[PDB]
Order: structure tokens, then C-alpha cells, then sequence
């Protein structure tokens, strides 16, 4: 269904990719085999979903040799999550991954935040005041160990995730394995002009997350839905697509998995693109927050590695 962008690799990476972001454990694999059906090629995926076994499972049922589909034509997507930034962890956090997704290589493998959070199992370690136990390393120091996965041979290209352009560039310099892939929260209300053109300018492709950030109800996209025989979803999701920005919405439900994917077979004219350019307000949802005495304050703020504090 999905036509691909070519990364730096080489490969060819779909531009619509199923989401499994918030996906129930239990839900997930009738999720995975509906979309496998229905064209989908590229599946995004992160340890700290915590489904990725079941995803397993169903792939376990479709892909690879006398299956549906043939390993070499689907992409791959997981990531490293927080507590795993000690160059000794990431290694052994990647190979709990595949044995998970049960799968011998992934195509794309990303550094879920630029910051850490303390070494060790516990995903979400606490302080008794509901207060994040974070970790120092840096970025750089995590990063170097990913390289030595792609020299072994267990993914295929390295990504980031969440990070600002100081923080790409900060990486770029001392890389030896550039980064192919930047995914962020990018949608009409967060369109991320100025993050995707320093990516261009670096070269890295831009995956966006929360496609459908009410977004849904702003008349300019109600009057392409009705334009084009199409939903509000899909509207936003070909803004992006004709944007040559990879999405990956997530979703459990056939009849949206499937008009996710039907994005192709339109396009908006120039004043249309315009039209929807115009919705912009530097509007993140996609925060960590923190409730203390009935109000919500940014969570991870204080940390020298936070991301979102520059203005891109």
C-alpha cells in the first residue's frame, strides 16, 4: 500500500508504518495480522510498550520462510529505552528485543530520550514524592555502544529519538554510524519546520509520532475530508505523507488501520498544503508531566540532556 523514502542506508523505508505505541499486550497481534493484510510493511515498536512478545507472536505467525510475507519486505522499528544508557546495558537490552520479536536482526533501532533514567530493570524508578531517580551518561556514551550493533550486524541503521538539533549535531560529530532517522511528535499544531529542515540539512529522515495531535476538528480539515471522500485522520496523515514525512499512527482498530494506510491515492493542491501549514502553534502534548498540588509541571525539565528547552 505505502510508497517508501530511501534512507541514507539505502533502504527503503515505507512512509505509513503501523503505531503500537499504546497497544494492549492482548489486542496487539489481531492488530499486527489485520495490517499485515491489509499492505502494511513497516511496524513501530519500543520495549517499554511492553507488548513486544505478543507482537512476536504474530509475526511469528506471518513473516519468514513459507509465510505471507518474506522477512527481507518488512521494516522494523524498536528502541532503547531509559534505563538502559550504560554502554554495558544497551547490548544485552537490544538481544532481550529480538528474543521478544523473535526476530535476527531490526532494521531500525532508536535511542527512545536523549537522557537516562538510573541504571537497572525497574523501567520507571521513583522516589517516594512520585520523583524520577535519573542517570548521568551521556548520549554520546550510549551512542558509541549502538555502533557496535550495527558492526555486529544485529540493526541495520541506528536512529534518535526526541532530540533537539544542538543534540543531533552534538552526536553527528562524533559518530561513525550516522544517525538515519529522527522521530518526533510532528502534526499541524507542531509541524517542526524549522527541526525538519536542520535534519534535511543533515541528513536524517523525519518519522512523526501523534499524527493526528481538536486537530480533528478544525473546519480547514473538515472541508478536505468532505473535498476528498476521505476522514479527518487521513487528512492529517497525507498532509505529512505529501510532506515526504514518515508517520506512524497507532492504532487497534481494522477499519482506521485500514484507511491509515489509503493515504496515497490523493493529493492536495498548493493551496491546500498551505491551508493546513497555516494551523501551527508550537503545541506539544507529548510532555512528561508531574502533578504536584493539583497542578501539572514538566516533569523531566531540570535534566542537563532534556530535550525540550531550545526552541528546536
Amino acid at each position: 500500500a505505502a510508497s517508501c523514502v530511501l534512507l541514507h542506508t539505502g533502504q527503503k523505508m515505507p512512509l505509513i508504518g503501523l503505531g503500537t505505541w499504546k497497544s494492549e499486550p492482548g489486542q496487539v497481534k489481531a492488530a499486527v495480522k489485520y495490517a499485515l493484510s491489509v499492505g502494511y510493511r513497516h511496524i513501530d515498536c519500543a520495549a517499554i510498550y511492553g507488548n513486544e512478545p505478543e507482537i512476536g507472536e504474530a509475526l511469528k505467525e506471518d513473516v519468514g520462510p513459507g509465510k505471507a510475507v518474506p522477512r527481507e519486505e518488512l521494516f522494523v522499528t524498536s528502541k532503547l529505552w531509559n534505563t538502559k544508557h550504560h554502554p554495558e546495558d544497551v547490548e544485552p537490552a537490544l538481544r532481550k528485543t529480538l528474543a521478544d520479536l523473535q526476530l535476527e536482526y531490526l532494521d531500525l533501532y532508536l535511542m527512545h530520550w536523549p537522557y537516562a533514567f538510573e541504571r537497572g530493570d525497574n523501567p520507571f524508578p521513583k522516589n517516594a514524592d512520585g520523583t524520577i531517580c535519573y542517570d548521568s551518561t551521556h548520549y554520546k556514551e550510549t551512542w558509541k555502544a549502538l555502533e557496535a550493533l550495527v558492526a555486529k550486524g544485529l540493526v541495520q541503521a541506528l536512529g534518535l529519538s526526541n532530540f533537539n538539533s544542538r543534540q543531533i549535531d552534538d552526536i553527528l560529530s562524533v559518530a561513525s554510524v550516522r544517525p538515519a532517522v529522527l522521530q518526533v511528535e510532528c502534526h499541524p499544531y507542531l509541524a517542526q519546520n524549522e527541526l525538519i529542515a536542520h535534519c534535511q540539512a543533515r541528513g536524517l529522515e523525519v518519522t512523526a509520532y501523534s499524527p493526528l495531535g481538536v486537530l480533528l476538528e478544525e473546519p480547514v480539515v473538515l472541508a478536505l475530508a468532505e473535498k476528498y471522500g476521505r476522514s479527518p485522520a487521513q487528512i492529517l496523515l497525507r498532509w505529512q505523507v505529501q510532506r515526504k514525512v514518515i508517520c506512524i499512527p497507532k492504532s487497534i482498530t481494522p477499519s482506521r488501520i485500514l484507511q491509515n494506510i489509503k493515504v496515497f491515492d490523493f493529493t492536495f493542491s498548493p493551496e491546500e498544503m498551505k491551508q493546513l501549514n497555516a494551523l501551527n502553534k508550537n503545541w506539544r502534548y507529548i510532555v512528561p508531566m508531574l502533578t504536584v498540588d493539583g497542578k501539572r509541571v514538566p516533569r523531566d525539565a531540570g535534566h542537563p540532556l532534556y530535550p525540550f528547552n531550545d526552541p528546536y
